[PDB]
């Protein structure tokens, strides 16, 4: 047990550098900066010194455990050049927990969160030029942690390779809001399962309900579990219900984390300011499509989004549920809560208000 | 595009160099690798490339490869054995094609045409046919493994991918009877899930049991499902019970297919020689803790035993559940039916006998 530390970085600059894209004609994880932050570990040594250098293919053993196994996790947080032109993080230390909760999940081997939270500011300093200048873009972070042991046995990797992506992106509307695929034949992450982590294996098995999404126009699917059809995850994203509830009260809504559910940075971040505002009831609880098709009838729904770094938050429009198109009139009720919260999110990312959740450039 | 690769297409690179051949007795499972591979590369631009064999050397992926982020990745298991005659054999080897070709689809990896890449292994093992070993004990193990290696982050159908086959001389094991860990608090695969193919994510997401396992003195989970504890599996391998049924009949019982379940070769050759010997029962049924632990208590229970490629039968003798270790007399009892199947499979594997059930190579 023990951690690479920043004060060892070893720092190799490319000496031929790309030139940086357009920040309105950014498609999603597409275009990569100039360097990478590689860490390696071996049971034997422990952890090497970190390396940032220049962004290269992995040479990896083709026994590797991530490749066999899945033995590998990631996480996705962004970088903004604010109004001031300061680059903010945004509630980095919230990834570094889960990362650190995702890799002991994994059985890959824990590492010190301030120190890799210290080599990813040291590598997004020195790709800083690659932050977009645009309010609407931002600097897409990609940890991925993965077991890299040259053999096919079942069992702890005793090698491993940690390494953060840097990748410019552009809004994800280039509010255009999804048609959500539901069909109950397919379930994302079940108790007793690692649904609750960002472990590679969790969207793997998602992929094939995904591209049967996009074949019946929809961009996300609703991942429905159990035998009440429980609606649980906006694809990506944490699902949130805007509605008056059985009791007649305004209420937030979002699913409770019983294990079937990724605890989302911004699910937090909404929670935590809808709890600040105190203007309606805030309630992690089970929502199935029968209380959403109950409360449309009654005209007790206002909104439905996703939430998830990738948008913030994402509209919703329509079901596709056993044959039919449900209608959310999301759009039709402003979408007011919505467009409050991607406002004071986006002000708190970009600079445009001082807060705790923020934290300048190294 | 190429829709599918071509054997006759085949560009061989031999090694300049040949490693020595290990021990057939001292040999750990999947940590020797023999001297040449099959690699297949694919895009969506272009399709299917043609297939190489080449030295083993490490892959070269882009680090956003989504098999490294999102488990786009699956495997098979199958073995060569030379004979007693000395020609070299496989076995069932087109269930394994058949069961790649649906777990590609599923992954929504590319497809294939089966007999080209089962053409394809052929000539990998002909090539290295000296690694298949001199010993009626030991086998040569193929892992074919199929990977997207996309270049971006989002999350969607693969756009290129990597197909290639790794060899491994294995020994008998990797009778000396297992210990299983039953803890429900883990769930191995769930209804609307992946676990009926041999999709990465699968196993990556089982680790952290097997390492508890293997903290209490267990070589595998015993894999628990729903609130009766249903037994699925036995880690890795398919689960057979010979007992003493509710009716008070002999009877040879195994989970049924019902998507929780690895349609294992194993499991199928073994149902196949139970019917075929007619002497007993042969039941595709659910069974619970309870009804092991009640027909322990009744001394109905004759043997346990796993069923793969790795073991072949992989007799149990102990299953720790509720902080009690459960005795199974597996090993009192014979364990006649394990060593008569075992004894049954090996004389087809080695050619002691002709069988539909395997191929001379090629
Ligand atoms: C040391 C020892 C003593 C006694 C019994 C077993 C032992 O070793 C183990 C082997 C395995 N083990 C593999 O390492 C790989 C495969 C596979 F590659 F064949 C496969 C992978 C994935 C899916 C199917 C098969 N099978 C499999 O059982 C395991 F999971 C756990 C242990 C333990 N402990
Ligand atoms: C961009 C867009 C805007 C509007 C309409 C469609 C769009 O395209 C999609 C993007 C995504 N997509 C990702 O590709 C990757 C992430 C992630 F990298 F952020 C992540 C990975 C894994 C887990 C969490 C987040 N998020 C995410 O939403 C998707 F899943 C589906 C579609 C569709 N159709
Ligand atoms: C990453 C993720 C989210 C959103 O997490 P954020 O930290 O808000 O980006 C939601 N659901 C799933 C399944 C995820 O993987
Ligand atoms: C591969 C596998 C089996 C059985 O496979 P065989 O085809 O008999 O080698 C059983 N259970 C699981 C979980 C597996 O991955
Ligand atoms: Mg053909």
């Amino acid at each position: 047990v023990g951690t690479f530390k920043a004060k060892d970085l070893i720092v190799t600059p490319a000496t031929i550098l790309k030139e940086k894209p357009d920040p309105n004609n950014l498609v999603f994880g597409t275009v990569f900066t100039d360097h990478m932050l590689t860490v390696e570990w071996s049971s034997e040594f422990g952890w090497e010194k970190p390396h940032i250098k220049p962004l290269q293919n992995l040479s990896l053993h083709p026994g590797s455990s991530a490749l066999h196994y899945a033995v590998e996790l990631f996480e996705g947080l962004k970088a903004f050049r604010g109004v001031d032109n300061k680059i903010r993080l945004f509630q980095p230390n919230l990834n570094m927990d889960r990362m650190y909760r995702s890799a002991v999940r994994a059985t890959l081997p824990v590492f010190d969160k301030e120190e890799l939270l210290e080599c990813i500011q040291q590598l997004v300093k020195l790709d800083q030029e690659w932050v977009p200048y645009s309010t609407s873009a931002s600097l897409y972070i990609r940890p991925t942690f993965i077991g890299t042991e040259p053999s096919l046995g079942v069992k702890k990797p005793t090698k491993a390779l940690l390494f953060v992506l840097l990748s410019p992106v552009g809004p994800y509307f280039s509010f255009n809001p999804v048609s959500l695929w539901a069909n109950p034949k397919y379930v994302r992450a079940w108790k007793g399962g690692t649904g609750d982590c960002k472990m590679g294996g969790n969207y793997g098995s998602s992929l094939f309900a995904q591209c049967e999404a996009v074949d019946n126009g929809c961009q996300q699917v609703l991942w429905l579990y159990g035998e009440d059809h429980q609606i649980t995850e906006v694809g990506t994203m944490n699902l949130f219900l805007y509605w008056i509830n059985e009791d007649g009260e305004e209420e937030l809504a979002t699913p409770p984390l019983d294990g079937i559910i990724l605890p989302g940075v911004t699910r937090r971040c909404i929670l935590d300011l809808a709890h600040q505002w105190g203007e309606f009831k805030v309630s992690e609880r089970y929502l199935t499509m029968d209380d959403l098709t109950t409360a449309l009838e009654g005209n007790r729904v206002r909104e439905m989004f996703g939430s998830g770094t990738a948008c913030v938050v994402c509209p919703v429009s329509d079901i596709l549920y056993k044959g039919e198109t449900i209608h959310i009139p999301t759009m039709e009720n402003g979408p007011k809560l919505a467009s409050r919260i991607l406002s004071k999110l986006t002000d708190i990312q970009y600079g445009r208000e001082e807060r705790d959740w923020t934290i300048v450039l190294s």
